[PDB]
């Protein structure tokens, strides 16, 4: 991947205000689907992501593209949505942190621009 002016945002403000979050815990991590007895969670949830496997691309620089980690964070998100119930308290977690991770995006640099300055 590479370092954006959008990506180094998303690690440093965005993932940093998420990742401190109250709400945060249930997200840290992949679903351990085993320990947590749950035999359909793979079945329904195609493509699970969690907030720990978002920071450890960022670190690794592995996005090309700020819009692909915006659609890992979405993906987690819309893996919560799906998969539990319309009343769990999960849910509404998911939804404040989704709330906070719009806001924060919303202040975003406007143009993608690689962080390198090179000599031919
Ligand atoms: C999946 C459906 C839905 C959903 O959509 N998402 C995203 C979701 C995600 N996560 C959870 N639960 C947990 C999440 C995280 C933890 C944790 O801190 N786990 C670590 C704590 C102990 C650690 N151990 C390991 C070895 N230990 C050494 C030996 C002495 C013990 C020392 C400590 C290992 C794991 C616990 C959870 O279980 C309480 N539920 C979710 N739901 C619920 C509605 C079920």
């Amino acid at each position: 991947g590479r370092v954006t002016n959008q990506l180094q945002y998303l690690h440093k403000v965005v993932m940093k205000a998420l990742w401190k979050h109250q709400f945060a815990w249930p997200f840290r991590q992949p679903v351990d689907a085993v320990k947590l007895g749950l035999p359909d969670y793979h079945k329904i949830i195609k493509q699970p992501m969690d907030m720990g496997t978002i920071k450890r691309r960022l670190e690794n620089n592995y996005y090309w593209a700020a819009s692909e980690c915006m659609q890992d964070f979405n993906t987690m998100f819309t893996n919560c949505y799906i998969y539990n119930k319309p009343t769990d308290d999960i849910v509404l977690m998911a939804q404040t942190l989704e709330k906070i991770f719009l806001q924060k995006v919303a202040s975003m640099p406007q143009e993608e621009q690689e962080l390198v300055v090179t000599i031919p």
